[PDB]
């Protein structure tokens, strides 16, 4: 692969939009990363997840790469060294130090992942393009604002449209258990998968369930082949490789939306359609083989466009407002996700110690951006937990139609009430029980 010499220029921002599968990760990068090092540029490579990073550095295991913990706010050698992490801690040591580099080459890989971290960051970045102070790569088939479900593949991929279960099923769908090969299953939520994979387990299937929470430890299992379905959140878009033949996807999914009639909260609306990328690189998820021309992308239903009711991009501009810059700088959104928003640039700014909590709270408390922002804007100390307990009646937490009670840090056992509302939070098991943790002081 030849290196184009004007991607490495200040002010230029480029799209490599080539194809899923086409090599954009496995090829292009590290002639990408060679070739910046031989210009003596300070480098920066952002992986959507862990698990891609740890790939990422295996690949690049040569060169003088060094991947950066978010337990760490700031790293610098007196020596040539290609920073490497995960879109968000790139965007919280953004927010946590003002010692952040200032690379002006920056490379995003899977640049299309829509989560509020991953949006601010595409912001800073692009900003910091635009002022001349950076030359920027976005890796990604389906850049913010693309249309197309169906784009070219390494491999034919076979497209086909029937009904799929949206929850178990006792007969009607033998095509599903009677494939012979691997399948990856897109569901809308946790539980869906939950209940899908039970019905699959109980047809003596092997599978392997992922999402944002369990993606470290369950996808390494996906990499053997003791398995027949993967049964997995919309995660697995950003950038993850499965060797299988099928996928399956009824194209849903969960939309975290900021309410304000009444008392403002977030709510998950849906199941509704996904975008036309999102179905895009969960197809993609096949036909990367070129020994392999049987792949099958089984899909339900036409994916929607219009997402401006997205909270995401809300909680991107309340990260992005909060963002340090060398000049004292509001950085604004990537061009082409400024109409996401009606947001005014700069409004969700937060000063001293309440920034300082906000982050802290993210962080430290695995909370929402939204939720973290609402604590954070009220005077709340991050240590302070009576706010999860003094809500409205309304705002009580079930689990299994039932009233959560929790013993708190000082040994007094009360229903669990947050004053905020934020539907992700107790979303599935794992969701809650993390909240739990955090709402009785361990954390
Ligand atoms: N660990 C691996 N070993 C061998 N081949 C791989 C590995 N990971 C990916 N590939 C293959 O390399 C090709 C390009 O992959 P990649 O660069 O990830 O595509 P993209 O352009 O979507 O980033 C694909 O055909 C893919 O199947
Ligand atoms: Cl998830
Ligand atoms: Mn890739």
């Amino acid at each position: 692969y030849e290196v184009d010499e004007d991607i490495f220029r200040k002010k230029r921002l480029t799209i490599m939009d080539l194809h899923p599968g086409a090599g954009k990760t496995k090829r292009i990068l590290p002639s990408i990363v060679r070739e910046a090092l031989k210009r003596r540029l300070r480098t920066l490579i952002l992986a959507p997840t862990r698990v891609v990073a740890a790939e990422m550095e295996e690949a690049l295991r040569g060169l003088p790469i060094r991947y950066q913990t978010p337990a760490v706010k700031s790293d610098h050698t007196g020596r040539e060294i290609v920073d490497l992490m995960c879109h968000a801690t790139f965007t919280t040591r953004l927010l946590s130090s003002t010692r952040v580099p200032n690379y002006n080459l920056i490379v995003m890989d899977e640049a299309h992942f829509t989560d509020p971290c991953s949006v601010a960051a595409r912001g800073y970045i692009s900003t910091r393009v635009e002022m001349g102070e950076a030359a920027a790569i976005f890796m990604t088939a389906t850049p913010p604002g693309s249309t197309d479900p169906f784009p070219q593949s390494n491999s034919p991929i076979e497209d086909i449209e029937r009904e799929i279960p949206e929850r178990s099923w006792n007969t009607g769908f033998d095509w599903i258990t009677d494939y012979q090969g691997k399948t990856v299953w897109f569901v809308p939520s946790i539980k869906a998968g939950n209940d899908i994979a039970n019905c699959l387990r109980k047809s003596g299937k092997r599978v392997i369930q992922l999402s944002r929470k369990t993606f470290d430890t369950e996808y390494p299992k996906t990499k053997l082949t003791d398995w027949d379905f993967v049964v997995t959140t919309d995660i697995s878009e950003m950038g993850a490789n499965f060797r299988a033949g099928r996928v399956i996807d009824p194209r849903r999914c969960l939309k975290p939306v900021i309410l304000t009639d009444g008392p403002e909260r977030v709510i998950l609306a849906g199941p509704i359609p996904v975008t036309p990328a999102s179905a895009a690189q969960r197809r993609g998820r096949i036909g990367r083989n070129p020994a392999q021309e049987d792949d099958q992308y089984v899909f339900s239903g036409d994916p929607l466009k219009n997402d401006e009711d997205h909270a995401h991009w809300t909680e991107a501009k309340m990260l992005l407002d909060n963002i340090y810059t060398p000049e004292g700088i509001i950085p604004t959104l990537f061009g082409p996700e400024r109409e996401k928003t009606q947001a005014i640039d700069g409004e969700f700014r937060l000063r001293g110690e309440q920034r300082k909590t906000f982050v802290e709270l993210m962080r430290r408390g695995d909370l929402p951006v939204w939720l973290s922002y609402k604590v954070a804007s009220a005077g709340i100390s991050y240590k302070d937990r009576e706010w999860c307990f003094t809500g409205e009646r309304n705002n009580q937490i079930l689990e299994e139609n039932m009233e959560v009670e929790i013993w708190t840090r000082e040994g007094e056992k009360k229903k669990l009430r947050p004053k905020w509302l934020d539907a992700r939070v107790y979303a599935d098991p794992m969701a809650l029980k993390d909240f739990k943790e955090f709402a009785s002081g361990r954390k």
